[PDB]
């Protein structure tokens, strides 16, 4: 019942006898003696030339008797002071070509030292307030920074970095949440977040116990002060071979609390960061004396950053809701509303929409929410979300705090940092931001572990690593294309459209040409599911067309920096044209639009941007078109009109494909056939929930798009098909004044567009795979 030779123990002991390990103070289950015999604070943390050679005396908080390391419970600056060595800040980098560790040890030990709060700008502080923290930065892999996910909040992002999932994934969706199946809540603080029936996936811990890696116990009772849970994992890395764990975390709760006090940008930031910087030093000097600095891989990473947010920035539902006790509101940086008891949501939602100039939020239904929050799949999730606005709260009803988080992870003031050092990773080398979701796969390589299904993308970040386990593969295409030929005849038609002699005269009309070389420029997309499609050609566009849902899956075309915009002319404004190369039961019909009040038709490949006349007719096929909500068409005609010929003007010409995307049960997955929930009235034409936009453009901007040799550049889109713009609240004006805000907000990676559409991109290109996978994972912010 004591916790002598017991303090941070491994194995964990109980129910009921008594704990002596790093959570124990958590459940209130340490033994007696646990507080005494275990977080000694007698002398402080650090050795000075008086105790050097003392004997052992029990009740020191760190040692400088010379059994310490057989222990590893000297203090961190033992050799420092006793045995004239020096500071691990203060000795050159110098590169870790290959492993170099000490007997016993297998494989590099992993630890993540994890810093709450920590925002990207922090580290341009510099060495004069972070010298251990700037060496790291500038000896390893670094990014500028780390995008966190939403909300952005500790329990959700904790978790994300342990998974590689997405929030929705694996079930800790906030750092408050309730589960109707469960009908119980979990907290920041009590018991309930203690019961594993919350956690889903399988976090790193797992992932290597059941491989037979040793973990490490991850959490740290928040009683433990920093400098012992610094030596409790020195001490940890001094055990045995085969008791010794591989993989080992750190967690502080600053600069977090500080930022929520002071905010992000006031003077008092700088004590709290100075004290982390210390932390670390001791890390790396225990490191040091124990002959493993060069030997340990270790990732200093954040959970999220820290904006300017005070009282008297709150907007409160009682000021646009009569019935404000009807609702449970989960508040503060984002909203999640639910009934108070098992109100209507419709309601809700439209008396929260655009009803005050400067409101603060903004009210989705879920399934509404931009798809690259992946924010829906959960039934923790409730139906109503608000996004709130950076630097404000919302509260339900109507300073000592000076700063918050939990915003759009977009947000530059919630990017958070990653710095990557050791043998493992690469030397002085700098790496583009990346997502957190990809770093589960990188710790598994890192201590030679296969991942468990995740949301990284495996290889995306191979580029961190000076030695790679994994190399990537692009996937096998599953269905192949059809080339159907101009089989059929316009008489054979009667899909009830309308139109108003040169292309009887054009015998090589729609043949492959040189239609793939100039609006093909990366080979044809894959497509990874089972379906039956055609390839079609045209001087201007090509599209992968489906039988099944009768549009195309995708459209490709370019547009280079000089191309002319012209207008739709009147007589061809409701033209639309059979399509001699598929047959008349695998077509849409003019009439089904006709009997649908609510549903127009767009076009994928812009009629605006035809090369001449003559071409312009092909833009009107029956095969180009597809169902668009009138509401919706005013978006999209801006974009096809407009942005498209502004990008290619700004980037040397653009690469554009375009498609429909069916999520109706808002997985982030592409639906099946049976999943789809609206079609054109009488009709078998399906209703899209969005459409996307990949536009692509050389990197180096001095050569065209078509003429590029280098590294490639792209954002992408995909946009909400809704049959009203009330999301914009400046709707009512000019399309220049909102529609190109409303399509920055719903900006997306080609990844997610791959997910929601079973397409790959990007096959035949001069980049690597491994590069190619970078792109597919970047998100333009416009931040
Ligand atoms: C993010 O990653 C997770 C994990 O890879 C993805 O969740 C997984 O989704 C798949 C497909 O829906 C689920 O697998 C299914 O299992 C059953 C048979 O047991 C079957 O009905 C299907 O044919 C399929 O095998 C799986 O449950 C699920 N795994 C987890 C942990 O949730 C998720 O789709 C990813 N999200 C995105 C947007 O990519
Ligand atoms: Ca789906
Ligand atoms: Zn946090
Ligand atoms: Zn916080």
């Amino acid at each position: 019942g004591s916790c002598k030779g017991r303090c941070f123990e491994l194995q964990e002991v109980g129910p009921p006898d008594c704990r002596c390990d790093n959570l124990c103070k958590s459940y209130s289950s340490c033994c007696h003696d646990f507080d005494e015999l275990c977080l000694k604070t007698a002398r402080g943390w650090e050795c000075t030339k008086d105790r050097c050679g003392e004997v052992r005396n029990e009740e020191n908080a760190c040692h400088c008797s010379e059994d310490c390391l057989s222990r590893g419970d000297c203090c961190t600056n033992y050799q420092v002071v006793c045995k004239g060595e020096s500071h691990w800040v203060d000795d050159d980098c110098e590169e870790i070509k290959v492993p170099e560790c000490p007997a016993g040890f297998v494989r590099p030990p992993l630890i993540i030292f994890s810093v709450d709060g920590f925002r990207a700008s922090y580290m341009k502080k510099g060495s004069k307030v972070m010298p251990n923290i700037e060496k790291l930065r500038s000896c390893g892999t670094h990014a500028p920074y780390m995008r966190p996910v939403y909300p952005t909040k500790t329990f959700p992002n904790l978790y994300t970095l342990a998974t590689g999932l997405y929030p929705e994934s694996h079930g800790i969706v906030g750092n408050s949440m309730y589960d109707p199946v469960f009908d119980a809540s979990f907290h920041l603080r009590g018991r309930e977040k203690f019961n594993h029936r919350w956690w889903g996936g399988q976090p790193l811990w797992i992932t290597a116990t059941k491989q037979g890696v040793r973990a490490g116990t991850f959490f740290w009772s928040v009683s433990i002060p920093h400098e012992r849970r610094i030596l409790t994992i020195l001490q940890w890395l001094s055990l045995p071979d085969n008791e010794r764990p591989s993989v080992y975390a750190f967690y502080s709760e600053q600069p977090d609390f500080s930022g929520h006090k002071y905010g992000p940008f006031g003077p008092e930031m700088t004590n709290p960061l100075r004290e982390i910087d210390k932390t670390v030093g001791q890390l790396m000097d225990g490191l040091k004396q124990l002959r493993l600095h060069r030997c340990v891989n270790v990732i200093f990473v954040g959970d999220h950053g820290m904006e300017d947010v005070t009282c008297d920035r709150t907007e409160f539902l009682s000021n646009y809701l009569t019935n404000v006790d009807d609702i449970t509101l989960v508040p503060g940086t984002l909203g999640r509303i639910r009934a108070k008891s098992i109100y209507d949501p419709k309601t809700i939602i439209a008396a929260l929409t655009c009803k005050k100039p400067d409101q603060h939020f903004k009210p989705y239904m879920k399934q509404h929410l931009p798809k690259r929050l992946h924010y829906a799949n959960n039934r923790r999730i409730e139906d109503i979300h608000l996004l709130v606005d950076r630097r404000w709260h919302v509260a339900r009803k109507p300073c000592f705090f000076q700063g918050d988080h939990g915003f759009d992870n977009k947000v530059n003031s919630m990017q958070t940092v990653f710095v990557g050092y050791g043998p493992t990773f690469k030397y002085r080398t700098k790496v583009p931001p990346f997502e957190n979701i990809e770093l589960y796969n990188v710790m598994c390589d890192l201590l030679g572990l296969k991942p468990a299904p995740n949301n990284g993308t495996h290889g995306s970040l191979n580029h961190l690593l000076r030695t790679n386990t994994f190399r990537p593969t692009m996937p096998d295409e599953v269905s192949r294309p059809n080339y159907p030929g101009i089989m059929y005849l316009q008489s054979e038609f009667d899909l009830g459209c309308t139109c108003d002699k040169l292309e009887e005269l054009n015998k090589r009309l729609h043949t492959k040409g040189s239609t793939k070389e100039r609006h093909l420029l990366y080979g044809r997309p894959a497509v990874l599911y089972r379906t039956s499609y055609d390839i079609l050609y045209h001087t201007d566009f090509e599209s992968g067309y489906s039988e099944i849902f009768l549009m195309p899956l995708w459209t490709s075309y370019t547009i280079s920096k000089q191309a002319e915009v012209s207008s739709i002319p009147e007589h061809l404004t409701n033209c639309v044209r059979p399509d001699v190369r598929v047959s008349p039961g695998f077509s849409q019909n003019c009439l089904a639009y006709k009997n649908d009040k609510q549903m127009s038709y767009g076009f994928l490949f812009p009629p605006y941007l035809s090369s001449s006349p003559e071409a312009k007719y092909d833009a009107f096929l029956v095969t180009n078109m597809v169902p668009m909500y009138p509401a919706f068409k005013r978006v999209w005609a801006y974009f096809q009109r407009v942005l498209v010929k502004k990008y290619a003007s700004e980037r040397n010409g653009v690469n554009v494909i375009s498609g429909p995307i069916f999520d109706y049960n808002y997985d982030g997955l592409r639906d099946t056939e049976d999943e789809i929930k609206q079609y054109v009235e009488g009709s078998s034409i399906p209703v899209p929930t969005h459409y996307y936009s990949i536009i692509t453009s050389c990197l180096d901007f001095t050569q065209p798009a078509d003429k590029c040799d280098g590294p490639l550049s792209v954002s992408s889109f995909i946009l909400p098909h809704r049959p009203d713009n009330d999301e914009s609240c400046n709707s009512s004006e000019d399309e220049s004044k909102w529609v190109e805000e409303l399509m920055k907000m719903h900006t997306a990676r080609v990844r997610d567009i791959e997910h929601l559409t079973g397409l790959d991109f990007y096959r035949k290109t001069s980049r690597s795979y491994s590069e190619i996978l970078t792109l597919k994972t970047y998100l333009h912010t416009y931040e």
